[PDB]
């Protein structure tokens, strides 16, 4: 009968998904519409409030909105020009910089916001590009950058890995693996990946209303399972989510309108 208070350490197993609850889309009066995100560690001169949207090929600029204010109305602080061409599908912001796949390589930029300045590209050793390795609905999703409670994360695959998803821990500095797991998930039998507190977890549809988050695989061990947590897709097809481990929710994007859902996990 001795009681103790609910012990928590922050993280642990996904254990449930809420349902998705759609957030105000911000004004634009243009056509100009693209994905948005924020750091989840935010750095000065930024804050929590601070927001990144791409524009729209040859992708090159990002707008930023110091204000949540300002993003809401569609009227960017200070836009960036990028030295390269982006892979929008899998950028992340993360501790003050802009990470993303250079446009037709295999190549992770750091872009320095505050400075705009390239700090650091990396080589994926190995990593296909250019559809290659796509998810389960083609496109250009060969390698995906995330962020999660440890920091940063590159998925991918290899011609070595023969398609199975590969994952490596990247420094947010200067962009080298310091570890690197090799899946048995098929990388284009899921519809999208993300990590939450160092388990990858897969979508296993898009387009199916009522789908799930249908694998998991514990960097802690090594082991992969099977799931079966529902997981709603409500709109025109949601086209990336991202985790946000400072929020602690999913973020779907569907190329204009942005959803979030909420989670619980384990105290683990
Ligand atoms: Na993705």
């Amino acid at each position: 009968y001795l009681r103790s208070g609910e012990g928590d350490t922050g993280c642990g197993e996904l254990v449930w998904v809420g349902e998705p609850l759609t957030l105000r889309t911000a004004e634009t009066i243009t056509g100009k519409y693209g994905v948005w995100m924020r750091d989840p560690k935010p750095t000065y001169p930024y804050t929590q409030e601070t927001t990144w949207r791409i524009d729209t090929t040859d992708v090159r600029q990002v707008f930023e909105y110091d204000l949540i204010s300002q993003f809401m109305q569609g009227y960017p602080s200070k836009v960036h020009i990028l030295p390269r061409p982006l892979e929008s599908t899998g950028a992340v912001v993360y501790s003050g910089s802009l990470y993303f796949q250079g446009a037709e390589s295999r190549t992770v930029i750091r872009y320095e916001l505050n400075t705009e300045t390239v700090k650091a590209e990396k080589e994926i050793p190995g990593a296909g590009y250019h559809g290659q390795f796509p998810y389960s609905w083609g496109g250009y999703t060969d390698i995906d950058l995330a962020v999660d409670e440890a920091g940063l994360w590159v998925i991918y695959s290899t011609d070595e890995a023969k398609g199975a998803i590969v994952l490596s821990k990247l420094n947010p500095e200067n962009l080298e693996l310091e570890q690197t797991w090799e899946t048995n998930i098929r990388k284009q039998s899921v519809a999208d990946a993300f990590i939450i507190c160092g388990t990858l977890y897969t979508v296993s549809s898009y387009t199916s209303a009522d789908a799930t988050v249908n694998f998991a695989y514990d960097t802690g061990t090594g082991i992969s399972k099977t799931l079966t947590i529902p997981f709603k897709n409500r709109y025109k097809y949601s086209s990336m989510i991202h985790y946000n481990p400072l929020e602690k929710k999913l973020f779907a994007w569907d190329n204009l309108n942005m959803v979030t859902y909420d989670i619980k996990l384990s105290k683990m």
